């Protein structure tokens, strides 16, 4: 079994603290916690390509995306690897995050650990909103909160 | 070349940038950066062994130790792969951080991407010291600042 975890902070209101857990190399990864501070409604949610906080949420990059594929949903065959769909919340402000994904890992090539987790603004998308920029970041506007994938016990 | 990065951040503010780059995996990690709000003196400098930030720098756990080693200084045979020594402030109460290490990497089961960088309250000892402790965390105190590492572009 292996573990990871990841701190959500940003600019603004949104907080969250999003745990990962893989029971086999080559099993699927489930992906669960919260976030509080979000507008009610659908946020994109990502894994970005650099665990680079530098500047902000702004040094992660693009979608961790290393077989070349255009932007998607989690359920689409032409996805980014870190492409994870959307967290909803509720007027509450909070958002229940629950996933089960196959294509990210905790290790190999599709490995998402040293990589920057991000919470967006607006609705992902998926790819299907008919212009050139849904197909590489869906549409899902500013970053929120964000923080680097690392190693739980 | 492999490049890695880093935030610290912690009271104070306690704040830095460290980067990484190793040319080749056989090869050793140059480190280097800033760290702005410390005392004057020596600062103890490690990575630690879980990228967990959940409750703060004590989530990290203890030094990154795969290979069962008592603490020492980096340039000890016995020491921790997590110990990179101490880093020095001066009286304008910033330290200049310049390191070259040969045991740490940024990948195989030698890397620190994805586990978090520390910088301590008081001296590391670097294992010299008088007692039980010198020998697990060199008696370097509480954690001043610390963030997780993170893939570099
Ligand atoms: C350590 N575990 C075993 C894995 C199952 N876990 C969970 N998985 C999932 C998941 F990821 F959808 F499978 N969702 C959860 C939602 C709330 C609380 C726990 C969840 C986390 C608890
Ligand atoms: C363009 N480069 C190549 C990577 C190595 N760099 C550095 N390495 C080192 C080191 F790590 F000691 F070799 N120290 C530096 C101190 C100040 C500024 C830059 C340093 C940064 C300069
Ligand atoms: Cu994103
Ligand atoms: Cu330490
Ligand atoms: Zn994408
Ligand atoms: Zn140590």
């Amino acid at each position: 079994a292996t573990k990871a975890v990841c701190v959500l902070k940003g600019d603004g209101p949104v907080q969250g603290i999003i745990n990962f857990e893989q029971k086999e190399s080559n099993g699927p990864v489930k992906v669960w916690g919260s976030i509080k501070g979000l507008t009610e409604g659908l946020h994109g949610f990502h894994v970005h390509e650099f665990g680079d906080n530098t500047a902000g949420c702004t040094s992660a990059g693009p979608h961790f995306n290393p077989l070349s594929r255009k932007h998607g949903g989690p359920k689409d065959e032409e996805r980014h690897v870190g492409d994870l769909g959307n967290v909803t919340a509720d007027k509450d402000a909070v958002a229940d995050v629950s996933i089960e994904d196959s294509v990210i890992s905790l290790s190999g090539d599709h490995c998402i650990i040293g990589r920057t987790l991000v919470v967006h603004e607006k609705a992902d998308d998926l790819g299907k909103g008919g212009n050139e920029e849904s197909t590489k970041t869906g549409n899902a506007g500013s970053r929120l909160a964000c923080g680097v994938i690392g190693i739980a016990q």
